[PDB]
């Protein structure tokens, strides 16, 4: 009896799953390409652990995030696969519950994590009080498109901070605070949606997952994580938080299911 998870996001979440592509089974929970292919951390990610490592039981993952979303090109743009896509991927392939994915609303996760590129992208020409609403009302909007399909188990991952990674460090300790604050107001809406959703709905069981916090502990205390410090880059994917200047390894994504785990057991599949 498996767990459906739906995921949506950018490249911290890419897998290179395709909608043609082989599909997922008990055989072979990622579907495609083979679990540790196709993310930005040399191996698996936080998706292929959740999927394979943490699961208590059989969890079967459908990845549609795709590298350098936004939510919405109609707010911030960038490419051509932002979330709004991939909810239209979803609706078009598997919203109707085909052979293939016959899910329901017990044993369907779906997991977004999305902001990171909205952020990079507007925190120095956009108001965040007045435009991170925006934002978040749009990806509320898409998240009742799956509601609608009879979505009930969602999972949402805060925006972890990016303002410390390397990429934005180089720009200057001011650019990383003007980031920095601007995701922290993104966050809070985040959150204040998704605790109006789960009231408002009043049939959803919702996970509001803080990666803000769980990589800000990694970064302010490397060593205790068994990284050397929090700036060095190693594509190797686990000597160094960074795989690249922007997108945390494979060890940095294991640590973070890891922690993840405890707090999806509500939803069914860990």
């Amino acid at each position: 009896n498996p767990t459906y998870f739906f995921t949506f996001g950018d490249a911290y979440s890419q897998t290179g799953f395709s909608a043609s592509g082989t599909q997922p089974s008990a055989s072979n929970p990622m579907g495609n390409p083979d679990l540790g292919i196709g993310t930005t951390t040399n191996g698996p990610n936080w998706i292929g652990y959740l999927t394979t490592t943490e699961n208590a039981s059989l969890v079967l993952s459908y990845n549609l995030a795709a590298g350098g979303a936004t939510i919405d090109n109609a707010l911030v743009p960038a490419y051509p696969g932002d979330l709004a896509s991939q909810f239209r991927l979803f609706e078009d392939v598997y919203a109707d519950k085909p052979a293939s994915a016959p899910w329901s609303a017990e044993d369907a996760v779906f997991g977004v994590w999305i902001g990171i590129n909205d952020i990079g992208n507007a925190y120095y020409s956009t108001d965040a009080e007045t435009y991170t609403p925006k934002l978040i009302s749009r990806l509320e909007s898409l998240v009742e498109e799956v509601y609608k399909n009879g979505g009930r188990k969602f999972l949402f991952l805060n925006v972890p901070p990016t303002s410390r990674s390397p990429l934005f460090l180089e720009q200057g300790e001011e650019v990383v605070k003007q980031h920095a604050e601007y995701l922290s107001v993104y966050n809070e809406n985040l959150e204040g949606m998704v605790d109006d959703f789960t009231k408002k709905k009043g049939d959803v069981t919702t996970v509001l997952y803080d990666s803000w916090s769980f990589m800000t502990k990694i970064l302010d205390d490397p060593t205790a994580y068994g990284f050397p410090d929090a700036t060095c880059i190693n594509d190797d994917g686990t000597s160094c938080i960074w795989w690249n200047n922007y997108h945390p390894g494979m060890k940095y994504h294991l640590l973070q299911a890891e922690d993840m785990k405890p707090k999806l057991r509500k939803l069914g599949g860990w």
